[PDB]
């Protein structure tokens, strides 16, 4: 199948799982330095005034988009009781490295300086899922720099280093859904030349890590991309950022986006939820 | 340093540990097999009618009490809006194996057929710390031979076997807290003979697990019994159950008694609390 075959069959497939009623949902537009930035802002059905998590699907940089991603935002939505804003960010191969994290860093810095318009009183979050988690991360370093001072990033098995070295790449590589061949594939996709891969835009391992915002990190027992996130982790501890990082054994890469048949998928949607609670509300 | 000594210490340390309000507690006495059975009862500051978590305290079968355990299970209360009922269970060396499983199954029983005093219309489940998850555990058990029908457990690092074998109990055996020679000196102060290494109420792994309540089974990375507590998990699953099997990383044994400092513990709490808010009412 073509790439846009496939991009369809996300959205496609996205309707078989049940969408969760929210507050209320608007699509907005978000003013880019580089483009014009749709994203889609969903209510949680409690009061405010709220906390805004900022949400970057995955999907390799390639794939995935608001409509795939929406029964996954609006379940996160009621969990966190919170508003989501999910952004629909420049995808490649049309779009090559650094698109993608520009149009994360441009909503977010968006959303931060218009958090008013959501009556986001309680603060912002980042949040996103494997190439999303990716973005997350990077968006909380590139906050960073500009003082933007963000309430906590929740990096849902996170893509944070090119990697050819860790055992649960060779251990996992083949066999759980997503496979080394993949991963090869989305990279050549995405990145314009071999030194993107000293950038720490594509890999934020890299990156000085202390001031960050705290972290949730979820990762999967049965996934190529484990022992890298768990790394991430260790390195924020290391910075002296507090960060809950979190095994979720028995299951694949891209586990929580199947929620309603892998209930490991649910309990993750609750602990995130939690974490937001908590961080935000005192809950 | 004797038992009576090493169990003050444990009692005045988590003296001065601030205490969550909840909505009321009551001591009861549950009349055991064996003997009268004390059993603090925690409800939350939401109404009826309720879930209810009967919880055992960890502290290898030979410390730890109602008192000492008062903050988390208040913690946990909160988390889960359910009430709980702690279970002071019958303590080694002076009452040896099954004097704790005995107690914790008559309790558990004696709950179960009372919970009404509790307004418990949403069902009944265990947890338990430590050697209160092996506890739990055998429980459980034991409850499916009766045709006693719990509703979820939740194993906080249990003890699930003797075990001489695992990598994580030579890896994590020592500098974390629970060592080899704490382990071997609690069993030798729980244990009658050699013999009872066969009793699957003292290594739950050893029993028939098909028909168990589903699971919460956390386990820790810098743990002795990390192994065994996943095994645990992938055994149920083996046999039909459906379990949340979650790794917190970078912590070691215990941690979720620390709650108050080591953030990840509260956040164990969280989970512990969403997998009890959903099985019981659906949220």
């Amino acid at each position: 199948a073509s790439v846009e075959e496939i991009r369809s069959l996300f959205k496609q497939f996205s309707s078989l799982t049940p969408r969760e009623e929210v507050g209320k949902i608007e699509d907005i537009t978000i003013p880019g330095s580089e483009t014009n930035i749709k994203a889609r802002v969903y209510y949680p059905k409690t009061q405010g005034p709220y906390g805004v998590l900022v949400y970057y699907h995955g999907g390799g940089f390639v794939l995935g988009d608001i409509e795939s991603y929406d029964p996954l935002c609006r379940a996160i939505t009621n969990s966190c009781q919170c508003v989501t804003i999910s952004v629909d960010y420049r995808l490649a191969p049309e779009n090559k490295f650094p698109a993608a994290v520009v149009d994360s860093f441009d909503a977010l810095k968006w959303v931060y300086n218009n958090s008013e318009k959501f009556n986001g009183k309680y603060g912002i979050a980042v949040g996103g899922d494997s190439a999303g988690g990716n973005l997350a991360a990077v968006t909380a370093i590139l906050s960073k720099k500009e003082n933007i001072k963000l309430k906590y990033q929740v990096l849902i098995y996170p893509a944070v280093s090119f990697d050819l070295i860790t055992k649960s790449l060779y251990d996992n590589g083949e066999g759980f859904f997503l496979t080394r061949e993949h991963i090869d594939w989305f990279g050549q996709q995405y990145l314009r030349s071999f030194a993107d891969l000293l950038d720490f835009r594509f890999s934020p391992i890299l990156a000085d890590l202390n001031d960050l915002p705290p972290a949730l990190i979820i990762t999967a027992e049965h996934d190529p991309l484990r022992d890298q996130g768990e790394a991430y982790a260790n390195k924020l501890l290391q910075s002296g950022v507090q960060v809950t990082s979190v095994r979720f054994n028995n299951v694949i890469h891209g586990f929580v986006s199947f929620f309603p048949f892998i209930e490991q998928g649910r309990d993750a949607i609750g602990l995130i939820g939690y974490v937001l609670r908590k961080v935000f509300y005192g809950k």
